[PDB]
């Protein structure tokens, strides 16, 4: 009868974190969850079993990315990125700082507390992104994005031009040896950077997307030439990455902050999640609504996808696994 997208069904709940789950990443084999409980959990997606716990974070784990090619996990807490080789055990091989410092092993050795202790010359790292090849990491901190060469674990430069903290970012490759970085800021703006891989020094934007959201940018996701943005203004926008202008928008798409976006595997459907715990789905071509459902009975912090499933992370200490 009807083979098209109908809705999402929750097939499993990943439980074990003791506090809010702030971030998720997934391959077809592994799930990565970062929490206010100061850990990242690695999960076997075939069995749902926790494989290992990546600890020693001074505070919340706000962003986590895995590079399948190199088997490296990148976890973010305060002004630190911890780099884990998880082939055998929870082995921290590097700690990177917001300022470009590199420690061999685990630098998060200082006494921990429940009080912010980010010193002068460091900033909170709000989010990281890998390029599709896993050769570069982009780390949003203060009003800039630091570029990390992952073959050397050394910083090459910064993406500058935002006037408030860079809160989110996403990276694509549309050309040979060129990374496309989209940034979202507390300043309400979305910017585009075009970087030749390994280029040294400070890089200014190629484009500012207009007209902007009315409040901070919380979420970004790309499918093909389309960029989707979610904001504290409770709105979603669709941008053309080629023409660099607005295609579709839903102001007041949710009744609260749009904190998470993802593209439903195999369907032309955008999923949005808000601080109200609501999941909405939109036709990506027209922004026609095609469904509303309760995601969680708590704020949703993050969405990620693999080839077959969708994942939501919430304040309720869980990740829900969804299938179309």
């Amino acid at each position: 009868e009807n083979l098209y997208f109908q809705g999402l069904q929750c097939i499993h709940i990943a439980e074990g974190h003791t506090k809010a789950v702030l971030c998720v990443d997934s391959t077809d084999d592994l799930l990565f969850t970062g929490s206010k409980d100061r850990t990242c959990k690695v999960w076997n997606l075939v069995t749902g079993q926790e494989i290992m716990s990546l600890g020693g974070h001074p505070n919340n784990v706000v962003s986590v990315k895995y590079c399948n090619y190199t088997s490296l996990v990148f976890t973010v807490s305060t002004s630190y990125i911890k780099v884990w080789d998880i082939r055998d055990s929870a082995k921290c091989i590097r700690t990177l700082t917001s300022s470009g410092q590199v420690t061999l092993g685990d630098a998060c050795s200082a006494s921990t507390s429940r009080t912010v202790a980010i010193p002068s010359g460091e900033n909170q790292i709000n989010q990281i992104a890998l390029n599709p090849t896993g050769t570069f990491l982009y780390a949003a901190s203060g009003n800039a994005v630091r570029m990390w060469d992952l073959k050397r674990f050394q910083s090459t430069g910064k993406l500058t031009g935002h006037l408030g903290p860079v809160m989110c970012l996403t990276v694509d490759q549309i050309s040979s040896g060129q990374d496309l970085i989209i940034t979202g800021s507390k300043d309400h703006y979305i910017k585009m950077f075009d970087v030749t891989e390994g280029a040294l020094g400070t890089v200014s934007p190629t484009h500012n997307f207009e007209p902007p959201h009315y409040d901070g940018i919380e979420a970004l996701t790309i499918q093909g030439d389309n960029l989707f943005s979610g904001s504290r203004d409770n709105g979603i926008k669709k941008w053309d990455l080629t023409q660099k202008d607005l295609l579709q928008q839903v102001p007041n798409a949710h009744k609260d902050w749009v904190c998470a976006l993802g593209v439903v595997p195999d369907h032309p459907v955008l999923l949005s999640g808000c601080r109200g715990g609501i999941l909405k789905v939109w036709n990506m071509d027209t922004f026609m609504p095609v469904g509303e459902m309760k995601g969680h009975d708590s704020p949703i912090n993050a969405i990620c996808v693999n080839s077959t499933h969708i994942f939501t992370a919430a304040d309720d200490r869980t990740v829900r696994i969804w299938k179309a």
